[PDB]
């Protein structure tokens, strides 16, 4: 080294990393702009890594949840979207979520990309992933000290199921 990173994988299903496969793509409005990269995602949960490590991150209602992705985003509602961000550091920002939760996933719908960049919650860096997120495509977890708002690293752990495919 050093060395240029490649290019990404691409599948052909939009949902492909999805947990819950009955969510229904052609419902997304307004038209969404796909993530094409595949750069580490976070997200901030409170659920414990034993429950997200079993079951992946499962979407609140793929069936009847909200699909629009502006109203999703500014009025947070049951939707069939599990939310990540492209920023390590919003770990930070949360009220008291627990862990920052790491992800190496395909797709998403990139809300920036789909709502544009004006928006009350843009500096949230979203992606929303229609149908959750499997297992395999969780890394890993660290847990977050409250009150420094820092990651308590010698306590971090692997996620068993992770799979990675790039």
């Amino acid at each position: 080294a050093k060395a240029a990173a490649p290019a990404c994988p691409r599948f052909d299903d939009p949902v492909h990393a999805a947990a819950d496969p009955r969510v229904d793509v052609e419902r997304i409005t307004p038209d969404p702009v796909w993530r094409t990269t595949c750069g580490t995602l976070y997200r901030s949960d409170s659920r414990g890594p034993a429950v997200v490590f079993e079951q992946g991150f499962l979407p609140k209602d793929v069936i009847d949840g909200q699909y629009d992705i502006e109203s999703y985003v500014l009025v947070n509602q049951p939707s069939p979207y599990v939310s990540t961000t492209y920023d390590h550091d919003l770990y930070k920002t949360w009220y008291k979520s627990g862990y920052n939760y790491y992800i190496d996933a395909p797709g998403g719908v990139d809300v920036n990309k789909t709502i544009g960049d004006r928006h009350k919650w843009a500096d949230q860096v979203e992606v929303a992933f229609p149908g959750g997120i499997r297992t395999e495509f969780v890394i890993g977890v660290c847990p977050v000290d409250k009150k420094t708002r820092t990651e308590k690293m010698s306590e971090c752990v692997g996620n068993p199921h992770y799979e990675p495919w790039h």
